[PDB]
RNA sequence: CGAGCUGGAGAUACGCUUUGACUCGGGGAUGUCCGAAUGGGGAAACCCACCUCGUAAGAGGUAUCCGCAAGGAUGGGAACUCAGGGAACUGAAACAUCUCAGUACCUGAAGGAGAAGAAAGAGAAUUCGAUUCCGUUAGUAGCGGCGAGCGAACCCGGAU
RNA sequence: GAAACGAUGACUGAAUCCGCGCGGACCACCGCGCAAGGCUAAAUACUCCCAGUGACCGAUAGCGCAUAGUACCGUGAGGG
RNA sequence: CCCCCGUGACAGGGGGCGGAGGACCGAACCGGUGCCUGCUGAAACAGUCUCGGAUGAGUUGUGUUUAGGAGUGAAAAGCU
RNA sequence: AACGAUAAAAGAAGUGAGAAUCUUCUUCGCCGUAAGGACAAGGGUUCCUGGGGAAGGGUCGUCCGCCCAGGGAAAGUCGGGACCUAAGGUGAGGCCGAACGGCGCAGCCGAUGGACAGCAGGUCAAGAUUCCUGCACCGAUCAUGUGGAGUGAUGGAGGGACGCAUUACGCUAUCCAAUGCCAAGCUAUGGCUAUGCUGGUUGGUACGCUCAAGGGCGAUCGGGUCAGAAAAUCUACCGGUCACAUGCCUCAGACGUAUCGGGAGCUUCCUCGGAAGCGAAGUUGGAAACGCGACGGUGCCAAGAAAAGCUUCUAAACGUUGAAACAUGAUUGCCCGUACCGCAAACCGACACAGGUGUCCGAGUGUCAAUGCACUAAGGCGCGCGAGAGAACCCUCGUUAAGGAACUUUGCAAUCUCACCCCGUAACUUCGGAAGAAGGGGUCCCCACGCUUCGCGUGGGGCGCAGUGAAUAGGCCCAGGCGACUGUUUACCAAAAUCACAGCACUCUGCCAACACGAACAGUGGACGUAUAGGGUGUGACGCCUGCCCGGUGCCGGAAGGUCAAGUGGAGCGGUGCAAGCUGCGAAAUGAAGCCCCGGUGAACGGCUAAGGUAGCGAAAUUCCUUGUCGGGUAAGUUCCGACCUGCACGAAAGGCGUAACGAUCUGGGCGCUGUCUCAACGAGGGACUCGGUGAAAUU
RNA sequence: UCGGGUUUCUAGAAACUUGGAUUUCUAACCUGAAAAAUCACUUUCGGGGACCGUGCUUGGCGGGUAGUUUGACUGGGGCGGUCGCC
C-alpha cells in the first residue's frame, strides 16, 4: 500500500558534468521517510503494522505505530511478524530489535541499523541482512565485527536494533538479461581496454591487451 | 533679424506673418514606455500589487549600499591614466634560460588628464635639493645559455 | 651571482635620544638623510568632439559608407 | 490456482484455466541491408524495388542541463 | 543540356491587343489513414475585395502565394495572466573566491503537470465555445426576505497523488441492413413500372412514480497520554456497540412529454444569379471505440510528480438585538492570443526544392483480422513548357523456342516461393525449441440437408486452361567459421567476427568512505545510499574446465641494518677594528616519507635465464614452404569438409576446448526456378531525334 | 618518565626551566539530535579534540598535463656501412 513518503528523482552530477560513471536509468522511486534513532519515542511500544517492501534500499522495512497515535518505518530486521510489537529504550530487553543502547547489550549479540556517533542515527550494518557481531565491552567503547571484517571501537551512547536483516539476500537474483540493470543502473561500464589513447589510459593497440593495470585517470 | 515662412522632398489643400513671423542665440516649462533602472515579475520596451492625496480623470512614493540626519553612491564614455591578473606565434636559423613582454587580452577605480610629490634621496662636490616631460649623457656603465639580445643613472641644457 | 636596497607571503620581531637609515658583501673611519600619517597645482598623455590648414584622395581613390554598418550572410559572437 | 493417472524415490506426463515474455508475423513509427538510379542531382546523401526492429536497453514532444584540451560517448577518436 | 517525379487529358463556351496554359460547363484520370480535415510549432498579412501585368512564376499569362489601395481579425466561461508547483533558474542574512566571480535554506521565477464557470445553432466577400439569436452557468457587490446563530486562520490533519500488463459487464459517437417512414419524378436502349431506382431519416435544454448496468459507502460513544509546536468540537491510535445481502448515495445512458434548432428538398425573382421565405419523416433490427459508467476486476515488479484549489480543527479575533448559509431579483465582467498556411508552392531546407516536421479526426465494399491490399464517398488534385516522330543508345518494364548457372570474383541480379485451412514434419537439444522444418492437399458457383449464424460441414450438379481465379503475399535444405542471445556503432564509402550484455573474477572503500567536479578548510555528485553497499579493471549465457615460472616490473607486508632534506646543534677557519663587538664560511651529531633490502601475490604487468607448455585444439579468421599428403563431393575442385601433424610464429579468464538456439554475419554444397549465360528477339513506356517558347555548365 | 640548563638546601633534596614521547584532559578548533530546515543562537547537549585540516617551508612520487627533442652522407628512403687524424 506504501504510505506517507517522498519523491525523489534520477540524477548523476552537481553543478555540471557526469561525476560518477554510468547510471541514469531509474523508474521514478520515491522516498519513504525512515528513522535511525529511534530516540524521541523512548519509552513506548508500537505495532509493527507490515514490512512493505521499498526501493532505494534492499531491506524488507517494517511500518511501526507507536501508542501515541503516531507513525514511522524501521528496517524490519530478520524476523517481525504481521503486527508483532515492540517498546524502546534502555527499559529494553533485547528482542526483535529494538532501541536500546549498546552496554546494556549482551556479548556478541548480533544486532544491526548500528551506530557510529550517539543519535545521529544508524550506520552501520544497515543492509542486505547485515549482522554487526558485538565483542567485549570497554571503558564505554565497545569491540564490534562490521560486516567488513573488521573490529571498531564505539561507545554504548550509540543505541542498536538487536539482530540482523536479511531481505533475504539478493542471491536467486541473477539479473538475468542486460536490461535488468536498466531496470535501475545504466550503459553498463565501458571498458578502457575498448577505448582509445584518446579516452583512457589502457586504449590503443590493434588487437587487445593490458600494461600497468591503472583506472580511468591514472 | 527684419518681411518671409509653411522640415529633407520637391506634392495638393488649408494657412502664420510686420498688431513683427521664420531663422539665430540664451534660460524655462512637457516630456509616455525600456534601459544602472529601484515597487514586484520579466523572454528590454510588456504583466501585475500596495500607501499616501483625489469630483472622477487623475498625482506622488514604494531597490540596495552608507550614514541621526542633510548629503553621497550604483551606469555610461573613442583613445589616454594607475592597479589586479597575465599569454603565444615569434628570435635564438632546432630547444627548455632567455627573447617576444609585463606586449596582446581580461578585470577594477577615476578623471580631464592621471599618476608621481616635499629626500629616512641622488651622489660625490663635505654637491644638489619635491614629483612629471624633452634634449643629451649612452648604446655608455652593466646585465646576457656572458649566445641571440637587452641597456640604465648622476652631470649638463630646457618645459614648468 | 661575492649581490645592495626596495618589495611582500610564512615564521620571528630593536631602539625613542653620545638614538636610527643609507652610501650594493662585511668592519673602521669618513659623508648623507631621518621611515611604519595625510594633502597638493604647473609643464606630460589622448583624442568621441570643433576650427583651420595640406607639393592629401577626387568616385576599383578617399572612412566600410558622395553614407549604410543599411541591403545582404550567420542560431550567434561576428562579417558586410 | 482446479482436477486425472501413476508408481520402482522418481520427478512426471494429461484434460482445465490463466495470461507471461529485451517471444513470434506485420502497418504506423523507428531504422538503413543489397542492387540499380542519381553524380553541374528533384537532394551538399536521395529515390524505387529489397531488408531489420516493432511492450521495448522502445519512439517522441516541450522545458532544462552538460562544452574546446573541455563536454559527450552501448566507444568510431565518433558527435559537439 | 534542362524546363524539377510517366497522376494523362479532351472538347465546347467565354474574356481579351493578345491565350495549349485565365473563367465557365461537360467528359476523363490520380489520391482517399490521404495528395481529405483539425490544432501546435513556425511565417506574417500571404486572408477578402477591387485593380494591375514591368520584375518574380523554369514556356505563356488576360492568372498568382506577385505589384497597389481599401477592408478583414470582437470572449466573465477556449489558452494563457491576475492561482500551483516539477527539473532547472534564481536568492535579504549565510558559505567560499586576485578581480569580474562560484555557491547557497527560505522565498520568488519557471509547463510541457495540477487547478477552474457555457452548450445548441445562425451568418459578412473575408471572424466565431469570441457577433446575433435561444436558454445557461461562475465569482463578486447590493437589496428583499427566510434563518435566527457564529464565523471559522500565512496554523493542524484529510484530500488532491496518479505504474505497467491483462480484462468482466452497460453504453454513447459512429456505421450497416430492410417491401420501415417521408420526399421527388423518370422511366424507353430487350426487360422492369414498383415489392424499381435516388435522397433524407435528428441535436440543445427542461420536467417526467419509466427502464437501467455500473460505480461509492461505515457510524458513533468513550478512552490513552507519551503524537499532530500550541488548541482542537478534526486526525492519528486503543476499546465497547449495529452493519452477509440488503441498506442506502449516485446515475453512463435509454425511453416519454415539451420546447428550441436543424432537416431531403420546395416557391418566386434574379440586375444573370445569388437572394429571400417554406418544411416532410424521425422506424425496427444488427455492428461498435484506444471515449463515457469509473477513483471497476485481477496479476505483476524493474514499485509508480509537488503545490495550491479543496472538507475538516481550532489560536487569534468579531459579535453574540442586524452571523455562517439559503432563495429572489439588481449591478459587475480587466489584460494578451483570436485573419490566412499549417506533412506544406505560405514552416526548416539559398529555389513556388521528390527531403524534414509533434498531436487529433480519418467513411464504404470486399478480404479471418487491420489504421493492410484493390476499388471508391466526401473532400482534394491531374505535379505551371507544349506538339510531333517511333532510329542508334540509355533508363523502367512484359513475354520468351531448345538448354537451365555452362554466367561469374560470387546465382550479385531477377524468376521460382508466396495468403488462410487440413494432413504431415528429422538430425540436435539447455527439453523451451529447432518448425511456417521438409512434403502433400484443399480453396469458385449453385441446390439440398445437418450445424449457432456474417458463415461451416455433409452431399449432388455446374463452368473455365486457370477458383487467396485481380492486389497485398516466406524459395527450401545440408555442411562449417565468428560472436551465445534482444540490443549498438562509423549523421555524408565499414552493422561486422566491434561495442554492450547477464554471469565470473581481481581489487579497493566504515563514512566528512574510496572515488570524481571545483579558484574554494565553499558547495556537490557518489548517497538522503553504510559493505549481500559504493569505485576501478579485466572476462563475457550455460557446459567441462583453467596448467607451469614471483628472477625483471608493479603492488601488500616485514622491517635489523645502508643511504637521504629542511631544521636543531658543535668544533673549526676567516674579514675589519684600538676594544667590547660587529661579522663572512662553517662541521661531527641528531632529523621523516621513500630508495636499497628481506618476504609474498598471476582471473597483477608478464614469460612458458624464474621457469619450462597439464587438458584441449592443430596446416586453424592465426601456416611460411603449401594447391602439405590421403579421404570426401565434381567429369574435372588452389578453394570447402574429414583426418593426420613436420603447430614458420595454437593454448587455458588479451581465457582453453564445446555448445540447442539466434545472425540484413562470412565460406562451401545441394534441390527448385530462372535471360546470369549459349544469344539474343519481339513488345511497352520515359529520354535521345524534329518544330515552337525560355536557356545553363564545367572549360578555354 | 626520559633531555640536559639555572638557582638554592645537602650524586641527592628542593624549586625555575626550557624539549621528545606516552598518556590524559579538554575553553579554542571540530561535528551530530532538539521547538525554529542552509545559517545564528539556548542549552541536553553528545562525541572528536590539539589530531585533522588551513596557511609557510622540506624532500619524494607524478606521461595525469604541458613545452619539446629524436643528425647527416645515402646512384630514391629505411636496414647495413660511414662521418676526425696518418
Ligand atoms: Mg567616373
Ligand atoms: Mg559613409
Ligand atoms: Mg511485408
Ligand atoms: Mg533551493
Ligand atoms: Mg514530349
Ligand atoms: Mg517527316
Ligand atoms: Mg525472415
Ligand atoms: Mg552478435
Ligand atoms: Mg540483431
Ligand atoms: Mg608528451
Ligand atoms: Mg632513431
Amino acid at each position: 500500500a506504501l504510505t506517507e513518503a517522498l519523491p525523489k528523482t534520477g540524477g548523476r552530477n552537481n553543478r555540471g558534468r557526469i561525476t560518477s560513471r554510468f547510471i541514469g536509468g531509474g523508474h521514478k522511486r520515491l522516498y519513504r521517510i525512515i528513522d535511525f534513532k529511534r530516540r524521541d519515542k523512548s519509552g513506548v511500544n508500537a505495532k509493527v503494522a507490515a514490512i512493505e517492501y521499498d526501493p532505494n534500499r534492499s531491506a524488507r522495512i517494517a511500518l511501526l505505530h507507536y501508542a501515541d497515535g503516531e507513525k514511522r518505518y524501521i528496517l524490519a530486521p530478520e524476523g517481525l511478524t504481521v503486527g508483532a510489537t515492540v517498546n524502546a529504550g534502555p527499559e529494553a530487553e533485547p528482542k526483535l530489535g529494538n532501541a536500546l543502547p549498546l552496554r546494556f547489550v549482551p556479548v556478541g549479540a548480533v544486532v544491526h541499523a548500528l551506530e557510529l556517533v550517539p543519535g545521529k542515527g544508524a550506520q552501520l550494518a544497515r543492509s542486505a541482512g547485515t549482522s554487526v557481531q558485538v565483542q567485549g565491552k570497554e571503558s564505554d567503547y565497545v569491540i564490534v565485527r562490521l560486516p567488513s571484517g573488521e573490529l571498531r571501537r564505539v561507545h554504548s551512547e550509540c543505541y542498536a536494533t538487536i539482530g540482523a536483516v536479511g531481505n533475504a539476500e539478493h542471491k536467486n537474483i541473477v539479473l538475468g538479461k542486460a536490461g535488468r540493470s536498466r531496470w535501475l543502473g545504466r550503459k553498463p561500464h565501458q571498458r578502457g581496454s575498448a577505448m582509445n589513447p584518446v579516452d583512457h589510459p589502457h586504449g590503443g593497440g590493434e588487437g587487445r591487451t593490458g600494461a600497468g593495470r591503472v583506472p580511468v585517470t591514472p
